[PDB]
Order: C-alpha cells, then sequence, then structure tokens
C-alpha cells in the first residue's frame, strides 16, 4: 500500500535549513507554488497544441486556492499536467540535487530565501509554513498518486482512491500552529495581487 | 530546402510591438536568453536522471557568450535538450500565442516590456536588439536545424549542415547598428553579473 523513500542527502539537508533558519517573509511560499502550478499549467497546453486529445482529462487550465480553517489546511489545485508516479518519486519533477548545489552555493555568494525559485525547487518552500505536505497528482499517462512528507528525511508514495480528480495537482499545506494567517481571505488576497498579479491562468480565491 | 511559414497573428503582433514601442531598458534581452538556456538545460539534467545514455551527445552543460565585432552578432550556446523540427515551427517551444495574450493584457494592467518572459515569450525580446535572429538546434531525437527571421510576418526553417554541435541550441542575435555596446566585454559582463548572477551553469564570455 505506502511505499516510502529516503530524501536524497542534499534535499533533506535543504528540508532542515527551510524548517530550521529563522527567516520571517514566509508569504514567498505562495508565490512559489502558483508559480510551479502555471509551469506545469504551461506543459499541458504546449501538448494540447500538437495533441488536442490531452484534454480530454478537462479543458479548463487554471489554479483555485482553497483554505480549510476546521483542517487547517491551505490547498493548492491546478489542472496543469500532473506527474506520474516516477516523478513523484524523482523529487516531484524537479532537478533538486542540483539546484539545492546551486541555492546552497548562492547562499553563500549573497542570495536569501526568496530566491529558492530560481535554482527550481521552490516547492520545498511550502516548509516555511507547513508541517506536512500532500501533493495528489495525476497525470494522462498513469493513476492518481498522493506524495506526503513531514520532513525528517523521508516521504510517502501510496495510490489515492479517494476523489479522482482527472488531470492535474493539489499541494494540500497542512500548516504550522502559528501559520494561520494564510487562512485568511484578506492575508491570500493580499499575497496574490502582491507576488502573482500576472499569471496567465485564473486564480480563484475560495471562501469559508 | 528553406520553407517559410508566417508567425501566428498574435505573435507577429508582439513583435511589432517589441520593435516599434520605445523602450530603453533593452538589455533584459541577454536575461530572458540565459534564462531560456538554463531551462533547457535543466530538462536535459531531468532527462538524464532516469537515462543517462541523454548526455552521450555532450555530458557538459553550460552556456557560453560568444561576441563578434567583425560579423556583428552576439551568439548564446547552451548544451541543453534543444529542440525538434516541430518544436522550432511550433514557435520555438513556447505557448506564445496564449502567452502574447497574457503579456498585452498584463501590459494593459501597468506590467512593462521586461517583464515578458513571465509569459513565456521572452525569446523574442531579442528584436529589442538584434535585426535579424538565427537558432540552430539539435536535439536527441532529430537532425540539426536551423530557424531564422528578421521579423515582418515570417520565419524560415531549414537543416543545418554546418558544424554540428552535437546537442544544445545556438541563437546568433545579428545586431542593429547602434545596439553595439553588446559586444563590449564589460558592457555584457555588467549585465551577467546585474541579472543573471545566480544561473545554475556555467557562463562563459568569450573573448576577442
Ligand atoms: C513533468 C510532468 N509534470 C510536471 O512538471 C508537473 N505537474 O504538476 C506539477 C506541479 C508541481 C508542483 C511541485 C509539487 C513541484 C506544484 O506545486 C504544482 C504543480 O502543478 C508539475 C511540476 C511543476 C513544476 C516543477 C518544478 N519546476 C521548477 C523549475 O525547474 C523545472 C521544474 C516540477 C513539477
Ligand atoms: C522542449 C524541448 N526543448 C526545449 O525546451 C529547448 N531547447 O533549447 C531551447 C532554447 C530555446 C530558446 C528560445 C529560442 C526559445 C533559447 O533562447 C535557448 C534555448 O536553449 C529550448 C527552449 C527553452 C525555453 C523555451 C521557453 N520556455 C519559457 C517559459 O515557458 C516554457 C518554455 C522554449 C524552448
Amino acid at each position: 500500500e505506502v511505499e516510502t523513500f529516503a530524501f536524497q542527502a542534499e534535499i533533506a539537508q535543504l528540508m532542515s535549513l527551510i524548517i530550521n533558519t529563522f527567516y520571517s517573509n514566509k508569504e514567498i511560499f505562495l508565490r512559489e507554488l502558483i508559480s510551479n502550478s502555471s509551469d506545469a499549467l504551461d506543459k499541458i497546453r504546449y501538448e494540447s497544441l500538437t495533441d488536442p486529445s490531452k484534454l480530454d482529462s478537462g479543458k479548463e487550465l487554471h489554479i483555485n486556492l482553497i483554505p480549510n480553517k476546521q483542517d487547517r489546511t491551505l490547498t493548492i489545485v491546478d489542472t496543469g499536467i500532473g506527474m506520474t508516479k516516477a516523478d513523484l518519486i524523482n523529487n516531484l519533477g524537479t532537478i533538486a540535487k542540483s539546484g539545492t548545489k546551486a541555492f546552497m552555493e548562492a547562499l553563500q555568494a549573497g542570495a536569501d530565501i526568496s530566491m529558492i525559485g530560481q535554482f527550481g525547487v521552490g516547492f520545498y518552500s511550502a516548509y516555511l509554513v507547513a508541517e506536512k505536505v500532500t501533493v495528489i497528482t495525476k497525470h494522462n499517462d498513469d493513476e492518481q498518486y498522493a506524495w506526503e512528507s513531514s520532513a525528517g528525511g523521508s516521504f510517502t508514495v501510496r495510490t489515492d482512491t479517494g476523489e479522482p480528480m482527472g488531470r492535474g495537482t493539489k499541494v494540500i499545506l497542512h500548516l504550522k500552529e502559528d501559520q494561520t494567517e494564510y487562512l485568511e481571505e484578506r492575508r491570500i488576497k493580499e499575497i496574490v495581487k502582491k507576488h502573482s498579479q500576472f499569471i496567465g491562468y485564473p486564480i480563484t480565491l475560495f471562501v469559508e
């Protein structure tokens, strides 16, 4: 049922850095995730240009932000290309080993955490505000899976049997106790207007 | 031998905008191209993780900037994944129709040209300083081609028989008469230090 994997040593080191380094500008985590969703949404667009049947799993390309104060989660859903089990296991489709190399090296030469995404490892900025992150994903070439980690050197991957989503990725952020501002309508609007104003797909902020 | 294609109406409109709009900050064009090269270099890295034989066409991943004052060209070569003829014809691998949509719409709502790359059409910023742009490209799954355009609503694609490059892309900028500062060692250093300091691959500035 549940498979458990060790993070590579560098990712495990990146995550510990993210979690442990005092750094107040935690809000960038949302920009980095909406920017991954946009990327994943570009890819399915690009693919559907030459093969229109790639969109049979959903023709709408968009991003939804869904807070839930009862569960203490913020969830970014996109109808992008999604990831295959292989992609999930190989660091969620990213060049994360060499990306963390570059990033640590940049951190040496005068970069701050907010720059994480120029190394292609922006996803991990989720650990700025979340204590567990769950990624449900569905790519056309594969079944639906859920990747999950509370950091600590390991992640899990299982097949997901709850709500088929048809196509895309859902990043559920189980927020830290003291990071619940990110569940506020007003606070999320502010960050999307500030950091993600010019994204080429609709972003819908759901209400509770 | 030479095939000739019409730009889609929007790209042709984007290019005319780029060429015709007074906008002094022309130097961003280099950031946008080094950033495409980095992206193309990420992709071959990601692919080679699971299939190491993808690197048989070259194991070095890097970017070279090569001015030539005699020919009045600046050339950005990368050993990235390269593009197939299909990719070249379909707007150099980009979602350019909807990207230009997004960009024009952003330009409405208060964005400037320097933001072009957040819509995935940064390549065309080459027309800020170049009167012709030639792209030689080689992907593992295809032969070597040269795409070329002086704008004006059409591009050409031929197969390239000069210097096999093994794998990657070469963007040759035939610079405009009054844009030759971009051929100066000092000026290029300045722009790379300013806009592209934290790129995860070596950038080599060649000397004349
Ligand atoms: C290759 C086939 N699929 C995908 O690329 C894909 N589908 O869904 C993706 C999403 C991934 C993330 C995180 C988990 C990496 C999201 O937050 C949202 C997505 O939609 C997603 C994806 C999107 C972005 C990235 C990271 N980029 C960052 C810059 O380097 C290249 C890769 C990795 C994966
Ligand atoms: C899909 C298989 N190949 C590639 O993606 C590829 N190989 O070489 C690429 C380069 C492209 C450009 C311009 C011509 C688009 C470069 O300037 C440099 C490259 O190395 C290149 C490429 C790199 C970037 C882009 C544009 N990005 C921009 C953001 O949206 C997604 C696509 C398009 C193509």
